[PDB]
């Protein structure tokens, strides 16, 4: 028994999913103007992103220690939700653009955009995007390493692919063969870091305020 | 740096205003969701009423609900055969999007617990200064306690100041029935975590009961 009720409940849950979709699209549309206005003010604050990325708890766990030298050069982060350009896109789909100020003689100033899209629930996927790795990473650079057959050549390949730079060539299509948990890192940016960066910034001052 | 510190000040003022706009947007979005969902909840709840043991299964399925009350109370929680939540913000914009009334119907137990319908109201309140999103508060609402709970019933205990009376008193206030007189305005003197329990209902149990029920029915197979 209860079959009739169960079928009805299944249809109701479908209606709920549809509403959630409409609600999120409504929110994304309303937020676009506010984010633009907000980001313009952020661009006026020196080490904003440096401070935010160092304030986020789990972010640091996704990358290597030696990466913070370059992460600290991030001067701008902009996320754009693809669903605002067309349906066919999940509301979780987005492009994220980073601007690195660089480091004289080691890491060049550059702007890199990576696109994340849901594929079937569902999982994020992406296409590799070019990024010039720090000169300091030549020994662990996948495109450079000559002969990754030796025990050290493999160690170095693994070390480099686990850096934030390895994340840029992540696709989510070869589980176990790419930067670990690239999809979770992406979600960190679109769901936490970009939307609530100001709150992280305020918390960073608050924290350094209690130590005062 | 009179220009930069001024730029930072301008920036901070600008950001504070942006957050205010975000807060306004969040409310507008939530009102839209609640209005669209109201009709779906009514239809879904009508199907739920055709499944007699639905709520008993859902409530035993939730991961933390059980942590709020004595295992002893489940005899009575098992008689709940209807739960309906209504969001107050839909009736007036003076209500916070988190404000709601929850109505329970208990089938009862012969000679011990009367069949009855009870509605409790929860509304946000703030203390000012600190960002404080505010906390939930409520007013006591009448419910007829089980006859067997006579000795721990707050309104029947004569002493409740003596060693044994105080113990019996505290036991009763920790039951689901004690939760009905919770208000959130007398910390340490009421049903423990009455506020978190109320949120469990409006944010988890009522909205996702069907997912909990399915998960429970799924564990009966394989």
């Amino acid at each position: 028994e209860h079959a009739k009720a169960f079928l009805g409940l299944a249809k109701c849950e479908e209606e709920v999913d549809a509403i959630e979709r409409e609600v999120e699209l409504y929110r994304l549309n309303k937020m676009k103007p506010v984010y633009e206005k907000r980001d313009a003010y952020i661009d006026e604050i020196a080490e904003f992103w440096k401070i935010v990325l160092s304030q986020h708890v789990s972010f640091a766990n996704y990358i290597r220690a030696s990466d913070f030298k370059y992460i600290d050069t991030i001067d701008k982060i902009k996320v754009e939700w693809l669903a605002l350009e067309s349906e066919m896109y999940d509301t979780r789909d987005f492009s994220i653009t980073f601007h690195f100020h660089g480091i004289e003689g080691d890491f060049k100033e550059q702007q890199v955009t990576k696109v994340f899209q849901i594929k079937k629930d569902g999982i994020l996927t992406s296409e590799p995007v070019p990024i010039e790795w720090p000169q300091s990473y030549d020994s662990i650079n996948p495109d450079l390493i000559k002969d990754k057959r030796s025990p050290e050549g493999k160690k170095k390949y693994r070390q480099g692919m686990k850096t934030i730079f390895g994340w840029f060539r992540w696709t989510g299509l070869k589980p176990g063969k790419e930067f670990p948990h690239g999809d979770s890192l992406a979600s960190l940016f679109s769901e936490e870091i970009y939307p609530f960066c100001v709150k992280y910034y305020a918390e960073a001052q608050r924290d350094l305020e209690d130590e005062e």
